[PDB]
């Protein structure tokens, strides 16, 4: 006999226990519950047995709980689990032996301070991970901790202590986010083969320079944030580049712009076209560029100076 | 052409914008987006026109932002909304003119001073309100505020300052959930009507009585849970309930148990059974029940003294 915890909502394949101040996860409940919503509780652990006769869990939400302990495997018995929410916690590392069928890892403002590649190892259906707002630094993050996960296409990592773009990143991303952290440089390394990026944001850190070469790891890469930060230039390599076409600069320390900064020197017709470029708040000045070097743009209202 | 906001995730009807400190709700949002998620965000307000062309929006969450304030009618647009999670904001009162096709409204931790009975007028699909952990007092909350809700099922106001269960209640009520309040006593108006009412939570307030008769008017409640209170002996009106299966009184001030304060004189046998009966952590020992007084109960399981 199932039963629907007091004060919980239980209805239509939803166990809906948000709010309730509950200490730990509640068992006995309905074998074909397809979500289970327990955010903002009190639960301080999810032990081996937290999560039996579950099967058809597609989605669990912890959101805001006190967690700062996970038996590993723990998770294991949801073997139909898409979408794991474990943000506003205290979490110290990542859970082990999670279920292969997750597609969405979301552990946004935990104390995490190291990822373990061994965490990620056979996730192959993952999409989408946050790791947002944690103590994390790039020491605790082993290299190629993301390779595992060969279908991942999201991954943000913001607000953190990372000094550095994470090595060995799976080359399925489509998207990389890094706003907010203390990255002072971008090396053509970490880029290396993530021949599939379109987005790429490193927004809000200590950013002074990107080596050449950067870019070209990335080529089809159509979205490079890099507002607010220390760029004393324009990063290289957009002129021959082919498919950027937003390119985001405000707010940095660059000096000025050469003529071939983003368009090369004769039309180029495989070079996509720019839908926006912002250079505001800097040194530069409007009268310093020559009207020659936006001569690939045609749309005044892209280049945003 | 609608767009993804950046570092946001749109997968399969889904537009996932938490954690992005967004200090405002995005537009140009995709015209079929069935659940729009913009938990943890910065956002300030609702205006007029922050939810237009989203006809197809089932579910929205705004949980925990930094909500001052709401435009009438705001929500309107979303004639296809099921359920609205307004949770961990800073709203002053409910908002006035929610799509009729509302079904669940959160609006836990909040600042919630007044319940005006116009907010809840035509919604006739709301089975399920939830709104604990605000200041709130009895006289913020006008009589008959929650009427208009024909199909009310299921209404939770804990941790607030409401000292006296609300008047004009909906008959349609199943659930009644009044946890952690500063109620002082259960009086048989508030109760009146409420002939589905299978569940009271009244545990952890103030109350000191139970007038005669309240549980008359709560003919078919199944579960009483009112420990964690001040009462000085059990309410009155169980023997000759018929319905009234778990009563829970551990933690009163209780001084003795009279004979037929939960079974009649005689067997009864269109009187349920007792399936949970709590009476420890009462100044009553065991030594003072006569073993005569649960004469009605026949399982020693049930009763915990
Ligand atoms: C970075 O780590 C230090 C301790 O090593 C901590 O004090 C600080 O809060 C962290 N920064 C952030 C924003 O997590
Ligand atoms: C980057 O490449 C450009 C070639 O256009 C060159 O001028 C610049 O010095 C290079 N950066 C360094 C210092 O390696
Ligand atoms: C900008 O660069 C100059 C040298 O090129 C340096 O002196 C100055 O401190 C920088 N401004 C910032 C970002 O503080
Ligand atoms: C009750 O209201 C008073 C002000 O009238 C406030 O100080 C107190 O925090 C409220 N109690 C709760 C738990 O909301
Ligand atoms: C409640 O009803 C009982 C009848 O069993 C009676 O003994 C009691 O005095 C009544 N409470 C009061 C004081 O109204
Ligand atoms: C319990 O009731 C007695 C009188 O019946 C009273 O003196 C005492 O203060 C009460 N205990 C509590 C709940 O403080």
């Amino acid at each position: 006999g199932p039963v629907c915890p007091f004060r919980c909502q239980c209805h239509l394949r939803v166990v809906q226990c948000s709010d309730l101040g509950l200490e730990k996860v509640p068992k006995d409940l309905p074998p074909d519950t397809a979500l289970l919503d327990l955010q903002n509780n009190k639960i301080t652990e999810i032990k081996d047995g937290d999560f039996k006769n579950l099967k058809n869990l597609h989605t669990l939400i912890l959101i805001n709980n006190k967690i700062s302990k996970i038996s590993p495997g723990a998770f294991a018995p949801l073997v139909k689990l898409e979408r794991l929410y474990l943000s506003k916690n205290q979490l110290k590392e990542l859970p082990e032996k999670m279920p292969k069928t997750l597609q969405e890892l979301r552990v946004h403002e935990n104390e995490i301070t190291k990822v373990r590649k061994s965490v990620f190892n056979g996730l192959n259906q993952m999409i989408v991970v946050e790791l947002g707002t944690n103590p994390l630094k790039s020491s605790g993050i082993e290299n190629g901790a993301f390779q595992g996960m060969k279908k991942l296409s999201y991954i943000r990592i913001a607000d953190t202590n990372i000094t550095t773009i994470p090595q060995g990143l799976p080359p399925s991303l489509t998207e990389l986010h890094l706003d907010g952290n203390k990255i002072t440089k971008v090396d053509a390394a970490s880029l290396k083969g993530l021949n599939n990026l379109a987005k790429l944001g490193l927004s809000f850190n200590s950013i002074s320079a990107v080596d050449n070469g950067s870019l070209a790891n990335t080529p089809h890469l159509r979205e490079l944030h890099l507002n607010n930060n220390k760029l004393v230039k324009v990063p290289g390599g957009l002129a021959d580049h082919k498919y950027i076409q937003v390119v985001y600069l405000h707010n940095n320390n660059i000096s000025a712009i050469g003529s071939n900064d983003f368009c090369p020197p004769g039309y180029n017709t495989k070079k996509a076209s720019y839908s926006g470029v912002s250079l505001f708040s800097n040194p530069v000045q409007y009268w310093e560029i020559q009207p020659s070097t936006f001569r690939c743009v045609y749309v005044r209202a892209a280049v945003q100076l």
